[PDB]
């Protein structure tokens, strides 16, 4: 029954039901910043991220709470991670290296081939000879061992590391936890639950945090809700991710796919799209 509309098109509100699991993500560039036997996640007074995650699992006793992690953790951190799993019926640790993301990969050569083509499809004298030279040289130097977009991002240790594998986890959604249904409630670790979430609805079963502080309105990737794996709004984002080798900060493939899926163009009403897409919940402090 319940439909909403944006940009002159109607969308079903789809249910994100009460067995949808919650996923948090922590990618750790420096596991040596932690004492012996402690979980290599930040947990200070300023950033009580681990307590927030355990707080959520406590409150949502009948959902699976996931912690999607990566970094060169020691055996000792692996142990402390395993102890965390055992202290909480409904928490599982999901190590990036253990997840098959291969279904979303693309070869670096395929990507260079595209970029290089699009460059050559320009007039005899408005072409970028400098760029084409660097691209063709970068193409030649790819080993067949390392001709994987995914494998290149698994090596990185910065924010692009985090964001790349966040996008892929969102496409896997509930599958990443392979009771739990097929969707996923992706939350930032700084978000604090204060009660149960219950049943959530989203346009075409996707929603995103909109930060409404300082009389400003910004869409943020810090919280994303999906009703199903391989959501098509996220596959649009995968297409953007596949068109670049080293995407620049704030390229935001995720956000670009979602906006493209809903025909949110740079000329449409920003505030209306925020109203329409927003995930807000009385029981989450965002």
């Amino acid at each position: 029954s319940q439909t909403v509309s944006f940009a002159g098109k109607e969308y079903e509100l789809k249910v994100i039901d009460e067995k949808t699991p919650i996923l948090f993500q922590w990618f750790e560039p420096n596991p040596e910043r932690y004492k012996k036997d402690e979980v290599p996640i930040v947990n200070t007074k300023q950033h009580p991220y681990l307590d927030n995650v355990t707080n959520a699992a406590r409150i949502e006793s009948d959902r699976m709470i996931g912690i999607f992690v990566d970094g060169d953790f020691s055996v000792n951190q692996k142990t402390a991670f395993s102890k965390l799993e055992r202290d909480f019926e409904n928490v599982m640790i999901i190590y990036r290296e253990d997840v098959d993301f291969s279904m979303y990969d693309r070869k670096l050569s395929d990507i260079y081939h595209d970029i290089i083509c699009e460059q050559r499809l320009r007039t005899e004298d408005k072409r970028d000879e400098y760029l084409l030279n660097l691209l063709e040289k970068e193409l030649r130097e790819i080993s067949k061992a390392q001709d994987s977009l995914i494998s290149m991002y698994a090596k990185k240790r910065n924010h692009a590391w985090f964001d790349f594998f966040r996008n892929l986890a969102l496409l896997k959604a509930g599958e990443i936890f392979r009771s739990f249904g097929e969707g996923c409630i992706y939350l930032d670790m700084d978000m604090i639950l204060t009660g149960k979430l219950g049943t959530i609805y989203a346009p075409d079963g996707i929603s995103m945090h909109v930060d409404r502080r300082n009389d400003s309105v910004n869409i943020e990737n810090s919280a994303i809700i999906v009703n199903r794996s391989n959501h098509p709004a996220l596959l649009e984002g995968l297409s953007f991710m596949h068109s670049k080798v080293d995407a620049h900060p704030y390229y935001d493939g995720l956000g670009k796919g979602v906006k493209k899926y809903f025909n949110f163009t740079p000329l449409h009403n920003y505030n209306h799209f925020c109203d329409f897409i927003e995930f807000n919940h009385p029981n989450i402090i965002m």
